């Protein structure tokens, strides 16, 4: 009895025979595993770094089928002291006589061709210098993950390329059978097939790693703003101000992680580059988790100038930190604007806070707020944002933040936090109103946001439904639909308030679901805490020029011109929606209403697109001079 | 040697149709060489031995060394042939092989076949595997149905009565799979007896193991889940013991019919079913393909399939039978009018007024064959009920067919008690029969008029009459009208209906009809019709007064061969009031009183004895005496005051209170929408209390009954009549009965 290797392509590569009574035959495909290979490659003179089975290049044998059903434990000196079935006692046809091939790993090599990048294309296989493919035999993400991580390349995330579908074609194919995504090479999967069978039906494998299109953000004074970077493959590169739109910028900060985009802005915003520049036009729908998933148009013939690069600015630029305390996770909170740090007033300061806070510095469910200044007076700058979390934002940035107008507190009355420090630890609104204090109410039950009625609506549950949202007090409690119908359900009927009630739930009501109404008496709520801003002036031709106003507390306002900046007014001219920088202007017209200024010393940071995150001096209600009124006029 | 001394032998295998070829020749025993042996020859030999179906062929040492001469080599063989002797060859005793064992062969009688079901939820369901060559293996359902599944099952030994395909709860079995693209034909003793592609590792891949559900029918059980009663919602599936739904591929209308008639449901009529409650999720699910639509029950469909697939990019099945909303008329004295009752799924219930509107009432009539919708009557006109008030409300649109269709607003347990019943007169409420004939397809016409039936006058009686009373009684295309007392003469009132169809009608009772002023004609004169039985053939008025100080309280004047005249007296009903009080355009009654102001032009009488049946709105419909010119005294002239059409109530006084208006049949209210000081002082106007200082909202002098009838009024101020101002008239309005508008007012 002897073996060898037939047609295939080295001297540990092919067919595999075995000679009995003198004849040659041939071993059968049914029970041949991996130690069955390395049983086989131990008995011939070949390596046992990586035996696979399989029949590269090897056609149909023929002869006598002489053994089947091979058992062996890799614990044997030869394929026949195996458990045999029995000489010569079986059938199978000769499309599946046995092979193997071997190798010490020093020639297999696994490369993704046809694509934008070495990490997106067809995955094609090349072992002892013969080129083939990967078929669709359970390939799914699971499997792709162990391709990308042998190339380097992230994560996968679906299986499609886009460009040059011109690659050679071949006819030995690669067969996986399942593989745990948890292996460093595709190697390690097991029981993986080097050819013999032919699929069809089931096309080429196709690979679309993470590492495609990976985007990063430069250069900016905030955390995450800056001018947009593409790695393609090995190179980073910048981006035209031209190929790129809303949708891109959206996937490209969901991919960074930093909340949803708040501007997008043409020329070399933050500096010039210094670099490859790409001209591939995106086409992202909007929904993709990564800009690897978004189709991309072909390069055009033209190219740009360096200095047209592109850049954003998204939501999620909130610097908080913890200090003066004895563990990471339990200290005071200082907060970084417009320069400095500082202290956080615990006026609006509540436990909904403290555990968006200490989810942003990953130390769990927060256990409580000490008062006073039990780890450490002010020594500085005092910052008086009111957070006002619902509790399942995952950073500060998500949450409704206003900083404008604030009322100033001493400085032994700083907010801070002591958290569980384990990572392993983890219902009303207003709408179609314009602002966060007023709309129309909604009230989240039974997995649903439902309304409530205009009978018996009056301004003492107004007055609950705003302290629950903190807001203050209620100036209009208004019904009709006067801010548009609602869909969905009605949930409560019939208030009764008191108007010191906690929270509206605890009101007096006919019950959950019981009610007599339909969507055209829909309740909604006008607050002390609602802003608008709007320009004014005499009959112009151009709404967005002249008088700034401000709405508090019921009544109209100006605001003061002390210490007003360029970017102050850019954001001003934005939340009006008309340009993004402006120009102040002497007061004109000499003819206004005498109607009071409301907030003075406004100044803006960089990243909030409305004013009322701009931090200012706290509210007054006093008359002023047209020389200290405020009028601009945007581009 | 003809062959008949020679004979053949299986040896040493598992029993007499296994192992090793052995011929004897000679008196010495042989074998035959393996050489061009090919399933030829094993279907050859598996047919001179008694066992057939040659499954396999082997060589080499499958069956051990033989021994003695060998007697065949390099024979070709066909597929059918009496004996393996019988093909051609070299010679006897020739053979050039050089090898030692020979060939042996497996037959199906000796090949140790068995099959059984795995992963069930009972004994016999789930994944079926077969053994071949001591290895378990499954089938691939290429070509898998129900003739395969039943030979399955019959051979298993469980009951035959519902046999299924599909693997219920089962997972695709890891192994060979045996056998592909069977097509037994219903009555083999085993699977493998049928046609079947030959025995090998099949690589069938666009489709999965095959397994199958045997049940006696006694455990099968259908449902509806998700609607408001049992007939309506997604259809859920109980067999064995396990829960599933039914996936959409071929869902349609003659798929949901079958289900419905198996609940017992009528008919189906929409594959979607408004939402109730939520409904939990299931693994497996049922699939169906094209059943017949004649079915009595769903499981005696075609090849249905239940489990072995997910149904993705396809939803769940649902529907809605008729039973789900049905309605009935009850209580009436004449037909089509009465009040209404809906049958929820089982359960009979009574309606109240306030959830009905005349999109509701149309779509109800038609429903019932009852026609177009001629009035809406609240507060218990026909009765009140003794069981459920349902207290749902009708959200219906127009041309829908059935009461099942309508969108249904829920409402919590009814404020309404049980005296606020609603009822409906719609139009088809002629009652006709034909009478002393052999068969109901021919006879005398009888009418059905007040209290009584009498014999129609053929005096206006044509053949177009005649087709449209035999299509009502279903008997196809009339044949021709007898004349004379063909059938005998009338024994009774001779009306004098004339009728006046144009031909294309379905009912009597939507053809035109006049009946006042009808003359007489004598007993012999009685219209009669005779029809095929081939079931598949097919005026003015007004009231007069010396000044308009109202619009409807004064003389009475119909208009006839170019001349007015008045209406007498005699035998005036409550009933005959009402109706020319509606049709004047003033609410459905009124009082006659005495002769006022003594200043009426001497006009002439035109028509006495007016009396009036149900049903009918117009005062020509109304049996009468015939019309006659003669002069009568003012003591015999007639004189109306009907109620107006615009009312206060439950005012502390007059001229304050709700505002109600009458329409339809029915006193309805006016929702508070734009309820403003105009609108009020238009309504002032209407009624003569003068001008108007106030205009009230949500039902301040007390919540109303009835439909709504006026929304979003929007009067100028200065309109004569407030149904001259635009609103959202008859109906539509979206508002509930807090919303009832009211008005105050200068007295
Ligand atoms: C797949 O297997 C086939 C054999 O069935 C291989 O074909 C033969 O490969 C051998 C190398 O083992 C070649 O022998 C040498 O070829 C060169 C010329 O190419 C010559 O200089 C040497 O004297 C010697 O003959 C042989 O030519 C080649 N024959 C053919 C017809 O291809 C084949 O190489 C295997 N596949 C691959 C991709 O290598
Ligand atoms: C669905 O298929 C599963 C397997 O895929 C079936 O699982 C097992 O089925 C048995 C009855 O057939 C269940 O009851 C067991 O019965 C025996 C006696 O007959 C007893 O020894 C056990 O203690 C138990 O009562 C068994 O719980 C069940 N196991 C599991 C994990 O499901 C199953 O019957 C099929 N149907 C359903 C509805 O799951
Ligand atoms: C509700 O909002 C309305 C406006 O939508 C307010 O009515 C105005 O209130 C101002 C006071 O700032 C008065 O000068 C105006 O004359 C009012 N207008 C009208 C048409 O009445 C009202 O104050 C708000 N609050 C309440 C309780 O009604
Ligand atoms: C993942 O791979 C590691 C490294 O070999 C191994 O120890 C571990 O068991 C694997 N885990 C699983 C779930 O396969
Ligand atoms: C149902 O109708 C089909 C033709 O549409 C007919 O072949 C079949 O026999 C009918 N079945 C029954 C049970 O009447
Ligand atoms: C109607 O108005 C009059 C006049 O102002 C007033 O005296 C009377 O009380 C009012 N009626 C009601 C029911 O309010
Ligand atoms: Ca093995
Ligand atoms: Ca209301
Ligand atoms: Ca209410
Ligand atoms: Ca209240
Ligand atoms: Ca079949
Ligand atoms: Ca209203
Ligand atoms: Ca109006």
């Amino acid at each position: 009895l002897s073996l060898r290797l037939v047609d295939g392509v080295t001297e540990c590569s092919g067919r595999l025979e075995v000679r009995f009574q003198g004849e040659w035959g041939t071993i059968c495909d049914d029970g041949w595993d991996s130690y069955d290979a390395a049983v086989a490659c131990k008995q011939l003179g070949c390596p046992t770094a990586v035996t696979a089975i399989g029949r590269v290049n090897a056609s149909k044998g023929f002869g006598h089928i002489w053994l089947d059903s091979v058992s062996c434990q890799g614990h044997e000196p030869a394929i026949w002291q195996c458990k045999h079935h029995e000489w010569g006692k079986h059938y199978c046809n000769h499309n599946e006589d046995a092979g193997v091939t071997c190798s010490d790993g020093s020639d297999l090599e696994l490369r993704l061709r046809g694509g934008g990048s070495r990490c997106a294309g067809t995955v094609e296989v090349e072992i002892q210098r013969l080129l083939g493919k990967v078929c669709d035999r359970g390939w799914g993400l699971k499997e792709a993950d162990v391709v990308c991580r042998q190339l380097g390349c992230g994560s996968a995330l679906k299986t499609s390329y886009q460009v040059y579908s011109k690659i050679q074609a071949t006819n030995t194919w690669l067969f996986l059978s399942s593989c745990n995504g948890n292996e460093t090479s595709l190697w390690d999967c097991k029981n993986w097939q080097w050819g013999g069978l032919t699929c069809d039906h089931y096309e080429e494998a196709k690979i679309t790693c993470s590492a495609h299109r990976e985007p990063r953000l430069v250069g900016g004074d905030i955390p995450c703003s800056g001018r947009v970077e593409v790695k393609h493959g090995d190179t980073w590169g910048s981006i035209c101000d031209s190929d790129f739109s809303l949708e891109a910028a959206s996937v490209l900060c969901r991919e960074l992680q930093c909340g949803t985009v708040v501007s997008i802005l043409g020329g070399a915003h933050f500096g010039e580059g210094n670099g490859q520049i790409w001209a591939e036009e995106f086409q992202c729908e909007g929904h993709e988790s990564h800009l690897s998933l978004c189709p991309v148009a072909p390069r055009p013939e033209g190219t740009c100038s360096h200095s047209r690069d592109v850049g954003v600015v998204c939501s999620r630029y909130t610097e908080i930190r913890l200090v003066n305390g004895k563990t990471p996770c339990e200290g005071r909170v200082e907060l970084k604007t417009l320069g400095a740090w500082g202290s956080l007033c615990n006026s609006h300061w509540d436990i909904e806070d403290a555990h968006v806070l200490c989810q942003q510095l990953k130390c769990g469910v927060a256990l409580s707020t000490p008062g006073g200044a039990r780890f450490g007076k002010g020594n500085g700058q005092i910052w008086r944002h009111m957070f006002h979390c619902t509790g399942t934002e995952q950073h500060m940035g998500d949450c409704p933040v206003t900083a404008l107008g604030a009322s100033l507190c001493p400085s032994e009355q700083v907010a801070s936090v002591i958290c569980s420090g384990n990572q392993s630890q983890t219902q009303l609104r207003l709408v179609n109103g314009g602002g966060r204090c007023a709309g129309r109410v909604e009230i989240y039950h039974e997995g649903s946001w439902g309304t409530i009625c205009d009978d018996s609506w009056d301004l003492s549950d107004a007055h609950v439904v705003c302290r629950q949202l903190g807001c203050g007090e209620a100036i209009n409690a208004t019904g009709s639909a006067h801010f548009g119908e609602g869909t969905g359900p009605i949930w409560l009927d019939e208030m009764k308030c008191n108007g010191k009630e906690s929270r509206i739930w605890q009101c007096h009501s006919h019950g959950w679901g019981q009610q007599n109404c339909r969507h055209k008496e829909d309740a909604g709520v006008i607050c002390s805490e609602f802003m608008s801003l709007r320009l004014t002036s005499e009959a112009s031709r151009e709404a967005c020029a002249g008088r700034l106003e401000v709405f508090y507390n019921g009544a109209w306002g100006t605001v003061g011109k002390s210490s007003m900046s360029e970017t102050t007014v850019g954001v001003v001219c934005r939340q009006l929606g008309c340009a993004d920088k402006g120009k102040i202007n002497p007061a004109s017209l000499d003819k206004a209403m005498s109607i009071p200024m409301w907030v003075d010393n406004v100044q803006c940071p960089k990243g909030p697109d409305t004013l009322w995150q701009c931090p200012s001096s706290p509210w007054e209600k006093r008359l002023a001079s047209p020389s200290e009124e405020t009028w601009i006029t945007c581009d």
